[PDB]
């Protein structure tokens, strides 16, 4: 019993920490960071003792006052690392009060490393053994604490004549293990692998991870290696159940109604679809989702991809620029075409631009002496004319040395919306070509007297 | 030409960073971060137009400000990758403001992979061929960056006045123009140049040679080494008297040397002793070999190397094979063993595989209950055991009640001493007195023991002896 929270970066002022009240497992990641004002009065009565799990990382960064962790996080017992902080899933950093760690519960991180350092009264850290908690502790960074530059006297809890905590080696030296003076590492016998075990030695069952409260039940664990799901560890979501956040499993419902939530508010949220039966944020490559059903299916020829420009135009001036919409076949804004020259070109502008099938705002083409045809652009059908450029165009072609044809009127269709055509100096460019354009577009009628020059389009071709 | 720095680490201020205005060569890595208050103007004016090598990493997160890398590094060539941030040479992640890498020097990270992630405004990645730099592209991690969405408006050399200034290659069927920044081209040689460089003109660098030169076919004019480096020169191998040093230059005994007893003497925790090994000074000798002292020289063991186990308060209870285990590789034992097991499976090759290499106890070894043992001989190894601790009554080795033993080691072939302190042995049924006797012989404790000691009624009374 619990609930699952959200990821939280806390910052400067304990406020918005009381959020974490309810949770019984975050996830996401917690940061707590950059408190300068705090002090350990701040601290003495706040705790969190239904965290059991983090799925990410945990991070705390300069955070003043704090002088253990052994209140706040006291029933922590795995960090799965499902995401990194870069490949760190523990983060202790210029903690400036920090005496302890006091992670008394923490048993296992499933993926990352840790990285404990520049904390300047830290102790009881040789008194951890991470080979228990890391499967490898090669690329831990634990430098620069108190522990270093000092005596540290790490005393564990003990009878006078033994020392109860068990003792673990670093290469030959037997060490005995603490988070505190009050708190003993728990070491299990290594039949017990990562599972866990109960105070008299027995193995928690193989779906547990770190502790249960009873032996060999799978209903009895602090923690699952694998899913949960209703108060039981499973090896696999079990139909009709879908695998969630690599780490529970969730109906067909739930799914649906993420999915449906996002796509209306949209925020940083995602569409949730149904791939290998798991409930995900967005289809792998290869594969999209237009169905009721959720499911991602292979896409039929190219995936539909959709390119919004946040700065509403893009220029694309060489086959590096074009390259940058390489895959779209919707762009919401317009496009401004300016390619004096390049290698395998019209080819090449076919690869990049030929899947896109709308443009929302207007297509400019303007001093492109390279091109001879917008053939390339295979797939276009249409410009809405959303925005337009000055003047109210939505198809505008000025000063093409070379161009001879637009699109094979013969076999392209191509609609516009809203806007009218402006064509000034095309002298390869004959007006049936752009007469053919008006009448296929939709946009005979919208142009008004100097809009279409007679002068300056086809006047060095022959044309009819 | 100018200095070698160690390895740094510059955080929170600038003020540091001028500390590498001299260097050529960073011998160590090179990371700048958590930097919050720096802004474009402090870097305006601030190029450090001599570092050529860094032979570790370079490393870069959260600098805010810096928008390029073209002023800071513009000579930077290579990055050699003999330590690792991970597994990555090259690592810049969380740059909220860098616009484009701009290391237009750039010709080989020898060793390592390239990490760049999180980096919201950085572009003029999809114009970089990696292929140029790196042998292997696979495990480079570029994610999350403004290059992944369709807005970078990248342009290089050239493309304003129609031309294609850069060389221009597909890779794959990816179009990559090669370059670094708008007005920077990626360098490229003829392929008979491989990795050594070329001059302006095409002309290749010699084959000792790391990336560019001066000068063509002549390895006192490298701008970086392929191998090492010695006295103005690139070469294949360090010649006598040197050594090999950060797999990039050759440096002599002496300064080998010299780094050993610094660190030695101030074992502040960050260094090494150094030691020479197949030509080569180096922070630890490796597995299998052990530091002869007088001379800093990693010689080899006979047989696995020593491993002294100091106990927790100078005893453990080995009641398990599993306890055993935690023993393995041990060839001194600090404190005191006692033995209590009651059965299991295989345990005579077990327990010779964990304690066989036992060579030295140094207080007390008893054996009691342990109704599953027929032998000790599992102890292979075992010749001294000191007695500078004791079972109370002041014994040595102490046996009881141990059902079925009927060896403690063949006295043929095994020698052991006992130091100080006496036998015990009582309620050990299939043990003959001879056996006891024996050990008293083998170990020099002979007439130590007083007569209740050694039983005549309970050892060896259910056994023909
Ligand atoms: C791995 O996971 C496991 C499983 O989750 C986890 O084990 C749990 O650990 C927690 C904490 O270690 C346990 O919870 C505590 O239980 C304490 C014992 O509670 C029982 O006895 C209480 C009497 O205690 C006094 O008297 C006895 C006898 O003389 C003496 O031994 C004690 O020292 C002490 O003086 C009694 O109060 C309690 O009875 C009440 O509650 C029960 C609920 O079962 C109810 O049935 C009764 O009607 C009655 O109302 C119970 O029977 C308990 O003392 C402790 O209390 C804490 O909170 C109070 C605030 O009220 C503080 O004052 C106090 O300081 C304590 O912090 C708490 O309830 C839990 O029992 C474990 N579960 C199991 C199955 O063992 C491990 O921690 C994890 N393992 C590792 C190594 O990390
Ligand atoms: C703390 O607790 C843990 C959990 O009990 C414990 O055991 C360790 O478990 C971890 C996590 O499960 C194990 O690491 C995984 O290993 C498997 C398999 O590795 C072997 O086989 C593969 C080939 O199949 C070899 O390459 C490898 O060398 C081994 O021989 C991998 O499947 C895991 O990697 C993938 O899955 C991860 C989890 O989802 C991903 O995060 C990871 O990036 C990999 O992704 C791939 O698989 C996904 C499908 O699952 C797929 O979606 C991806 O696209 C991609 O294809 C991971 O390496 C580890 O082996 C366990 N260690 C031991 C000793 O058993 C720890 O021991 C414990 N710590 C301590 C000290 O007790
Ligand atoms: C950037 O610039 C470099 C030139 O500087 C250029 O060439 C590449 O150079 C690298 C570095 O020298 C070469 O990598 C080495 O390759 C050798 C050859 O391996 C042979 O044998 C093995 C084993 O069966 C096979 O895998 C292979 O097929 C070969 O037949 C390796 O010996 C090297 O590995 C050792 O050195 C590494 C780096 O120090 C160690 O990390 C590694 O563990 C190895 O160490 C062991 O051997 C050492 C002796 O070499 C010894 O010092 C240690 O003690 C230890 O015992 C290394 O991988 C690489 O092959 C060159 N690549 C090419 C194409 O020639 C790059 O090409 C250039 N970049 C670009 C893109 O141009
Ligand atoms: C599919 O799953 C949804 C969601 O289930 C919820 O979230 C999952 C990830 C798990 O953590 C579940 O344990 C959790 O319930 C189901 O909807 C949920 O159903 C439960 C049980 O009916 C609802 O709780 C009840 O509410 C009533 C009346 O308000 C109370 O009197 C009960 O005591 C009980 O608390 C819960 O409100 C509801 N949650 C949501 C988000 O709708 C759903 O039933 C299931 N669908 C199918 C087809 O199996
Ligand atoms: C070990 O090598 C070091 C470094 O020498 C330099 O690098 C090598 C790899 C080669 O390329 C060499 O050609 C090159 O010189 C030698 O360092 C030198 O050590 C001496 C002795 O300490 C320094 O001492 C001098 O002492 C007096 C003090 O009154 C001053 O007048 C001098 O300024 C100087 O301090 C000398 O500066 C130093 N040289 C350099 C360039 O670092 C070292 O001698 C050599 N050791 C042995 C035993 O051969
Ligand atoms: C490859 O290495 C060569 C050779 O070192 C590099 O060319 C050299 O560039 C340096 C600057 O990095 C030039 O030095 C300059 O000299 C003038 C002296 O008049 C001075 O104004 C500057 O302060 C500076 O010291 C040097 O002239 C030049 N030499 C050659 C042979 O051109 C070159 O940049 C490297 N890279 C490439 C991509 O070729
Ligand atoms: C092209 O996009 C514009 C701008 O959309 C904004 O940013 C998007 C990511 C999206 O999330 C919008 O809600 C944002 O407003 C669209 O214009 C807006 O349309 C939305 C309806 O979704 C409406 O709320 C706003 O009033 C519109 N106006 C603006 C300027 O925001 C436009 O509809 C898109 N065109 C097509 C054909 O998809
Ligand atoms: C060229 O296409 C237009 C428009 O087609 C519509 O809009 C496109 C963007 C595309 O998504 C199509 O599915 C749409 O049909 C054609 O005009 C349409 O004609 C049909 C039948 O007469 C009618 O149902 C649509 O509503 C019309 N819409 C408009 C804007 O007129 C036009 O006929 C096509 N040219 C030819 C000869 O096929
Ligand atoms: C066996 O070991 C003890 C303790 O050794 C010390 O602590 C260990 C963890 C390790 O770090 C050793 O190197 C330490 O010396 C020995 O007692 C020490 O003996 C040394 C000489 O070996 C002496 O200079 C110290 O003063 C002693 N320190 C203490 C804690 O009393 C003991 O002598 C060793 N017994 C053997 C094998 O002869
Ligand atoms: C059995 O060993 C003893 C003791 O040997 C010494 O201690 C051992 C642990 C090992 O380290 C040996 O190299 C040591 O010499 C032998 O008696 C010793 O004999 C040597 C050589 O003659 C002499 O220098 C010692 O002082 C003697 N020590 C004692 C206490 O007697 C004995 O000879 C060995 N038996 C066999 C099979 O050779
Ligand atoms: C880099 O080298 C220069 C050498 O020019 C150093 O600047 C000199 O510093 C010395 C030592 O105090 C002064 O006596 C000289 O007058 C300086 N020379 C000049 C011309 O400025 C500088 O110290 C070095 N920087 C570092 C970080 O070591
Ligand atoms: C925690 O649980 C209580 C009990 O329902 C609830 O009223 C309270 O608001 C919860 N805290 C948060 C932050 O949600
Ligand atoms: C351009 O369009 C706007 C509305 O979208 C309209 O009000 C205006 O009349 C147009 N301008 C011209 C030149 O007609
Ligand atoms: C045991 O040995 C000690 C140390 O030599 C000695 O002082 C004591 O008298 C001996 N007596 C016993 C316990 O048999
Ligand atoms: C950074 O330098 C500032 C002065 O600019 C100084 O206050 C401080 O000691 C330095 N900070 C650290 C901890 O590096």
């Amino acid at each position: 019993p619990g609930e699952v929270c959200p990821g939280m970066d806390i910052r400067n002022n304990l406020t918005r920490l009381h959020e974490l009240e309810n949770c019984s497992v975050i996830e996401g990641h917690l940061q707590i960071l950059l408190m300068f004002k705090t002090r350990p009065e701040d601290f003495r009565d706040l705790s969190f003792p239904k965290l059991i799990m983090i799925t990410d990382y945990l991070l705390l960064f300069r955070v003043y006052g704090l002088e253990s962790l052994k209140d706040l996080f006291p029933n922590l017992t795995v960090i799965r690392g499902s995401r990194l902080f870069f490949n760190y899933a523990l983060v202790i950093f210029e903690m400036v009060h920090l005496k302890e760690l006091g992670l008394y519960n923490l048993m296992n991180i499933t993926r990352g490393s840790v990285r404990i350092e520049k904390n300047n009264e830290l102790c009881y850290l040789a008194t951890i053994d991470w080979s228990r908690i890391l499967d490898s502790v090669e690329d831990n960074h634990i430098v620069l604490n108190k522990d270093d530059n000092e005596e540290c006297g790490d005393i564990c809890p003990g009878t006078a004549k033994g020392t109860n905590c068990p003792a673990t080696v670093i290469n030959g030296q037997f060490v005995e293990r603490c988070w505190t003076h009050s708190h003993c590492q728990k070491v299990c016998p290594t039949i017990c692998k990562s599972h866990g075990c109960t105070a008299e030695g027995l193995c928690c069952h193989s779906e547990c991870l770190g502790n249960c409260s009873q032996p060999d039940d799978p209903t009895k664990c602090v923690a699952c290696r694998n899913f949960y799901l209703d108060g039981r560890c499973v090896e696999t979501c079990p139909p009709p159940y879908y695998h969630f956040q690599d780490w529970r499993c969730v109906n067909f419902s739930f799914c649906q109604d993420l999915h449906h939530k996002c796509k209306n508010s949209r925020r940083g949220c995602h569409q949730y679809v149904i791939h290998n039966n798991k409930c995900i944020p967005e289809c792998p490559s290869g594969y999209t989702m237009n169905s009721s059903n959720l499911l991602c299916t292979p896409c039929l020829g190219p995936c539909p991809k959709v390119c919004h420009l946040l700065e509403g135009e893009k220029t694309i001036d060489s086959v590096t620029s074009a390259q940058e919409l390489r895959g779209c076949t919707v762009i919401n804004g317009s496009l401004i075409i300016n390619i004096r020259g390049g290698n395998n070109l019209a080819a090449e502008l076919e690869a990049n631009l030929g899947l896109i099938e709308e443009i929302s705002g207007y297509l400019k083409i303007r001093r492109s002496y390279a091109l001879v045809s917008l053939s390339f652009f295979r797939k276009l059908r249409l410009i809405r004319g959303e925005t337009l450029e000055i003047g109210n165009y939505s198809f505008y072609a000025l000063d093409n040395q070379n161009l001879r044809q637009l699109w094979d009127w013969s076999k392209h269709n191509l609609t516009i919306t809203q806007g009218k055509l402006f064509f000034h100096y095309n002298p390869k460019l004959c007006l049936s070509e752009i007469h053919k354009m008006e009448e296929v577009s939709g946009t005979k009628g919208r142009q008004e007297r100097n809009d279409i020059a007679l002068k300056t389009n086809g006047d060095k071709a022959s044309c009819e």
